[PDB]
C-alpha cells in the first residue's frame, strides 16, 4: 500500500498522540504553507479503531489541522495496520528522528533565491508561509563576522540568541555582549 | 502519482540543497531508528536532470543516507516534476516549516512506554534510535520541580541544558545557576 489522496474530512487525531500543545503562530505557518505548495510530507494514519471508513491520525496532526484551515478538501495519506504500542513508538520516531537546519544554511538558501533567481523577501516569505520579518532577520546573520557565524555554526551562538542579535538595530555589536 | 518503494542504489543527491553538514551521532541514530521501523516518511525526487532513468533527492537525504548505512534494498520515493526553484523552495519548506516536540512531552511518551506497555527504557532506546543515556536523562526531567518544568514548557530553560541538568547529581540546584 502507497499514498493516496483521501478526502481531509475522513480523518480524525488520536487523543494519546505524543504531542498535547499546539502555538497558533506556527499553525498559522503551515496552513500559509500548505496554502501555497499544498501538503509536502503524507499524512500517516492507521484504519480508525472507534469508528467504521474513518482514519486516526499516527502522524501528521499540525498538517491535517493547517490543511483544514487552508480549506484543502483532500490530503495525502498513507494506511498501515498499527496496534497502539507501533503508533506510540511512530509518534515519537516521526518528531524524535530529525535534525534541524543550521539558521545559516538558512539564510543561504535564502540569498540564493534573491540573487540566483531574483526573489524579493516578500516572494521568499509568500512561498515559505514565513514573516517578511523572519526572512529579513534570518538573512542579516550573513552580514555577521566569520568568527561569531563560527559561533552559530558550531551552535555555541544560541539558535533563539540569533534571532534577536539579528533584530537588533547595531546587531554585531551584540557579538562580545554575548559573552556577558 | 502517490509513493512507490524503489531500489536504493538509483537515487543521487542534489549538490545544491540547502544542507550542508551532516554531523555521525545524528545519522547514527537515525539509521538504527531506520534498522528497527524502516523509512517512515517517504523520500521526495524528481527525475535526475543530468541522468537518465535516476531520481535526484528533493527531501530526505538523511533518510537515504542512513537507509544506505542500515543496509536497506529499496526506500519509498514520491517523483514530481520541479525546477531548480521548486526544489530550492521544498528543501527550505520541509526542514523550516515543522514544530518540535517539548522535552517534557517526550519524556512523558516515555514514561507511557514504560507503564502503559512494561517497556524498559533499553527497550525504548532500541526501538526509538537514540541511546539508554537519552532516554533515561530525558525522563529524570518528570521529577523536577513544576516551577523548573514551566522554565522547560515556556523554553526559558534550554532543551540542550535539560539533557545535562538531569545527568547532574544535584539537577535541581542547577535552577538558580540559570541566571547564567
Ligand atoms: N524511522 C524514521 C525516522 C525518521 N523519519 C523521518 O525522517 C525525516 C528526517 O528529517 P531531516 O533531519 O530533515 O532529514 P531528511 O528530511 O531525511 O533530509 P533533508 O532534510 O536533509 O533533505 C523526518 O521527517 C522523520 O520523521 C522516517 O521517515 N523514518
Ligand atoms: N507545506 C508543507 C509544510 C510542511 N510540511 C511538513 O509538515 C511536517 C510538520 O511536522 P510537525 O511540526 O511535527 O507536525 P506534523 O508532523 O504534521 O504533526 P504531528 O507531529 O503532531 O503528528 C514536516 O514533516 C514538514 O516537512 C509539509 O508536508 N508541507
Ligand atoms: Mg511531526
Ligand atoms: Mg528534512
Amino acid at each position: 500500500g502507497g499514498s493516496r489522496e483521501a478526502p481531509i474530512e475522513i480523518l480524525q487525531r488520536n487523543p494519546d498522540q505524543p504531542r498535547r500543545t499546539f502555538r497558533e503562530e506556527d499553525l498559522e505557518d503551515l496552513s500559509n504553507s500548505i496554502r501555497e505548495k499544498g501538503v509536502l510530507q503524507p499524512i500517516l494514519v492507521r484504519p480508525s479503531p472507534d469508528t467504521a471508513g474513518e482514519y486516526q491520525i499516527v502522524a501528521g496532526e499540525r498538517r491535517w489541522r493547517a490543511a483544514q484551515r487552508a480549506g484543502l478538501k483532500t490530503v495525502p495519506i498513507m494506511v498501515r495496520e498499527l496496534d497502539d504500542l507501533a503508533v506510540l513508538e511512530i509518534g515519537i520516531i516521526e518528531n524524535v528522528q530529525r535534525a534541524d537546519l543550521n539558521v545559516l544554511e538558512e539564510a543561504l538558501s535564502y540569498k540564493v533565491l534573491m540573487e540566483k533567481f531574483e526573489r524579493t523577501q516578500e516572494n521568499i516569505a509568500q512561498t515559505i508561509g514565513k514573516s517578511r520579518s523572519h526572512v529579513a532577520n534570518t538573512m542579516r546573520l550573513l552580514a555577521l563576522p566569520d568568527e561569531v557565524q563560527s559561533y552559530l555554526v558550531s551552535g555555541e551562538l544560541t539558535a533563539g540568541h540569533a534571532r534577536a542579535i539579528a533584530a537588533a538595530a547595531d546587531p554585531v555589536a551584540l557579538a562580545k555582549q554575548i559573552i556577558e
